[PDB]
């Protein structure tokens, strides 16, 4: 009943707030990466900062889709942003698999509403998705994909010299 | 049988010239607005500015629609541009009301250009409504809506030192 | 048996996760609040960037407990952030009032805290928290006292031009 | 009997003398580190300027315990400054750790001068230690515990192309 609300379905507001949900544990998962790289018995700051990085775009992430949800009248609903699946990484090589395959999840629920956009007949929302979102995700996801074949090439997770040398020429 | 036609349709070019009819009606709808808060009895400078500042705006949107139809091969039909509405506009509030009512008339001819684009396969018109029309109407619809949430906020109609609040600190 | 820990109690360790928790909740609660003043039926940009502001400042709060936990080689341990215990905020009186309450929580927690640093005898705990936390909570809620005290002046809640006039002077 | 004195016990006093002593000590210790990195058969240059750095650095924070001490109307009285303990180092790893160990030495020195001015009362010395030297003590024990974990990393003590890739790239 939003006197701005214009062609935009209670499903496609619904999935809005779950997707901003998911960018919010994307976030809260790559802080938890960037404790981990800073911890004094792992200690590659390079890669820590690289995780930092990475959990603040997601949160602006999730900023923009509040804005969205109020702009086209929607509500701001939110739930709880679950812990990490991991308390500890591993290693380089295996916080880069998980963060390509949490990427890929996120990319998955972004493709996932864009296809419920369409289904709804709502332009301005794939148009969003499109511009916003979708080049983003190929972008960081081909990034990361870079760094997993660079990682195995160095001989992680057995190499530590490899490791050492990641951190001071790849990120 | 314009040499530079390809994969445009007749309906969307009539649409397309109907589409440009509405902008410049959205034009003469916001200059009225503008003489309206100049009145020597009204006297909302920045009121008035505003709306002159948007009637410009539709002026613009409606030019835009002139060069996307002769770069498709399209030719311009122009019809009359109907007077607007009223002749006086109230108060702060009716006229914001009444914008917003124009606006989300504007989004609704965008919003089934869009549809006949899609139905026509056209997806070079898709993408020039959604990267230089949907969005800008999702914008304006929200910032007219927080007006008119702040105009009720303020006593309109009844609070005339609400009303010179608004003018002074809102626009 | 971190190689760098020196004097850092396990107790004060769990109760460094637990104030890191406590601080993104607050981050969260004040982005609610943002999201709130956001909305087209509440349109109070000022306030919204006030919390949006207050929301970036307790981010960086819990990152800093992330940093110091890994320098004293505690180990950083995540659990999941709740959602905010309200949906909507009423207005800007009730918002005030809720964030008055949520900085004095976040205040017991961290005197709480250097109590437990003052039982283990540990001075590099309670200067951490004297020097980056407990002057920034007493500030915070001196400024959020005395906004709740002019919202109060202009007639909150029922005086719609006071909260129009704070929005525009106050924030 | 000084005139200047005021609440400053006579064991604080003695306890600052001998802390003095330990700040030369460490500082000694570092120039020789610096030394044997100099030395062309080991020949790490820029971890030799590390250790030369952390000597000097050093020497300051005996200097400011020399004014502390005249500024509380106390008497500097100085000691023989024992010579290292070692006269060659090994290598980087070694002298990593060597210097891990003595910052704990002098960590828990500094503890234990507050555990004195807190049980004598002393405030100024108690916010003395707070505010210039425990935090440093935790920052350079973290800063030299990252270091061994990337010298294990790197394969130290046996592989001599990692203690090269280290003072070429961490140093
Ligand atoms: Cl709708
Ligand atoms: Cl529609
Ligand atoms: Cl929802
Ligand atoms: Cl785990
Ligand atoms: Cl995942
Ligand atoms: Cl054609
Ligand atoms: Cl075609
Ligand atoms: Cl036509
Ligand atoms: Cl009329
Ligand atoms: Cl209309
Ligand atoms: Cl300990
Ligand atoms: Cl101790
Ligand atoms: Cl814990
Ligand atoms: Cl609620
Ligand atoms: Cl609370
Ligand atoms: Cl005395
Ligand atoms: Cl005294
Ligand atoms: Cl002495
Ligand atoms: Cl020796
Ligand atoms: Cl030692
Ligand atoms: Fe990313
Ligand atoms: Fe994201
Ligand atoms: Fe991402
Ligand atoms: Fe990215
Ligand atoms: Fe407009
Ligand atoms: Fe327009
Ligand atoms: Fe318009
Ligand atoms: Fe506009
Ligand atoms: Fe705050
Ligand atoms: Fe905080
Ligand atoms: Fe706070
Ligand atoms: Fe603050
Ligand atoms: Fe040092
Ligand atoms: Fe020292
Ligand atoms: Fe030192
Ligand atoms: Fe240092
Ligand atoms: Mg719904
Ligand atoms: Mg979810
Ligand atoms: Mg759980
Ligand atoms: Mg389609
Ligand atoms: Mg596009
Ligand atoms: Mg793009
Ligand atoms: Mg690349
Ligand atoms: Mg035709
Ligand atoms: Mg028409
Ligand atoms: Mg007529
Ligand atoms: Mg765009
Ligand atoms: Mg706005
Ligand atoms: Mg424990
Ligand atoms: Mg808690
Ligand atoms: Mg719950
Ligand atoms: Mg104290
Ligand atoms: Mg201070
Ligand atoms: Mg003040
Ligand atoms: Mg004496
Ligand atoms: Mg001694
Ligand atoms: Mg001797
Ligand atoms: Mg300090
Ligand atoms: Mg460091």
């Amino acid at each position: 009943v939003s006197q701005v609300r214009q062609n935009y379905h209670s499903d496609c507001e619904a999935a809005v707030n779950r997707m901003l949900n998911l960018e919010l544990y994307a976030s809260y998962t790559y802080s938890s990466m960037y404790a981990f790289f800073d911890r004094d018995d792992v200690a590659l700051h390079n890669v820590a900062e690289f995780f930092k990085e990475h959990s603040h775009e997601e949160r602006e992430h999730a900023e923009k889709f509040m804005k969205y949800q109020n702009k086209r009248g929607g509500r701001v609903v939110l739930q709880d942003i679950k812990k990490p699946e991991r308390d500890e990484w591993g290693n380089t090589l295996e916080a880069m698999q998980a963060a390509l395959q949490l990427e890929k999840t996120v990319n998955q629920a972004l493709l996932d509403l864009h296809k419920l956009a369409t289904d709804k007949v709502d332009p301005h929302l794939c148009d969003f998705l499109e511009s916003e979102y979708l080049e983003e995700q190929v972008k960081d996801i081909k990034r990361i994909g870079d760094f997993i074949t660079n990682l195995k090439r160095l001989g992680l997770p057995e190499n530590g010299m490899g490791e050492y040398l990641f951190d001071k020429h790849s990120v």
